[PDB]
C-alpha cells in the first residue's frame, strides 16, 4: 500500500494496524510504502531550492499526561537509510514526537529528535553531551517560529538528542531522553507521539524502515 506526494496531493496522514502514519512535502515529491505494524519504506526527490519531505510513522499518546510521567518508553528499529542527491541539502533519520502544552501553565510547546543518523547537515547548538543506551548524544534545545500542530507560525522550542555515532539499527530508551531534557530544567508538557521520522532538506534519498516497535511499560 503506498502514499505518494508532490504529484497533486502534498500530503497524506493516516493509521493503520495501531501506528500512525504521515507523509508531506512542499516543492518535492515522494512515496511511503507501509509494511505490518508500524514498518514502512519511503523514497523522495527533493533535491530542488526549499525541497522538503517528511515520512513518519509512531505511536499516538493522545496528549493525556507529562512525557516523564510514563515509567518507560521504548523504540526499537532496524531501517537502511541513503541519501543519493544533495542540492546543497541535507536530511536525518530520528525519532520524533511533540510535548503539548494546551491546558498547562507555564510550560512550553516542544517538538523533539533524537536523531540517530543525518547526511550532511544536522542542527546544533551549545549543548551538553550525555550516555543513553551506552552511547553518546549532545543534548541542547532552541527556538523555532514556524507551523505547529495547533495551527499557524509560533514560536515554540525543539529539544534535541544527537546520536555521535550514526546507526540505523538498535533499541532507544526513548523515557531516557526525556528525563534527561527534564534534568536541564526543560520544560516537559503532555506527551503527544513518538514516531520514527524521516525528513529531508534539498535532498533524494530513501529509507527502508524494516523493523519498528513503539511501546510503554
Amino acid at each position: 500500500m503506498k502514499f505518494t506526494v508532490g504529484n497533486g496531493q502534498n500530503q497524506h496522514k493516516g493509521v493503520n494496524d495501531g501506528f500512525s502514519y504521515e507523509i508531506w512535502t512542499n516543492g518535492g515529491e515522494g512515496s511511503m510504502t507501509l509494511g505490518s505494524g508500524a514498518t514502512f519504506k519511503a523514497e523522495w526527490n527533493a533535491a530542488v531550492n526549499r525541497g522538503n519531505f517528511l515520512a513518519r510513522r509512531g505511536l499516538d499518546f493522545g496528549s493525556q499526561k507529562k512525557a516523564t510521567d510514563y515509567d518507560y518508553i521504548g523504540l526499537d528499529y532496524a531501517a537502511t537509510y541513503k541519501q543519493t542527491a544533495s542540492a546543497s541539502g541535507n536530511s536525518r533519520l530520528c525519532v520524533y514526537g511533540w510535548f503539548q502544552n494546551r491546558g498547562l501553565n507555564g510550560v512550553p510547546l516542544v517538538e523533539y529528535y533524537i536523531i540517530e543518523d543525518w547526511v550532511d547537515w544536522v542542527p546544533d547548538a551549545q549543548g551538553k553531551m550525555v550516555t543513553i543506551d551506552g552511547a553518546q548524544y549532545k543534548i541542547f534545545q532552541m527556538d523555532h517560529t514556524g507551523p505547529t500542530i495547533n495551527g499557524g507560525s509560533e514560536t515554540f522550542k525543539q529539544y534535541f538528542s544527537v546520536r555521535q555515532q550514526k546507526r540505523t539499527s538498535g533499541h532507544i530508551t526513548v523515557s531516557d531522553h526525556f528525563k534527561e531534557w527534564a534534568k536541564q530544567g526543560w520544560g516537559i508538557g503532555n506527551l503527544y507521539e513518538v514516531a520514527l521520522n524521516a525528513e529531508g532538506w534539498q535532498s533524494s534519498g530513501v529509507a527502508d524502515v524494516t523493523l519498528l516497535d513503539v511501546y510503554t511499560t
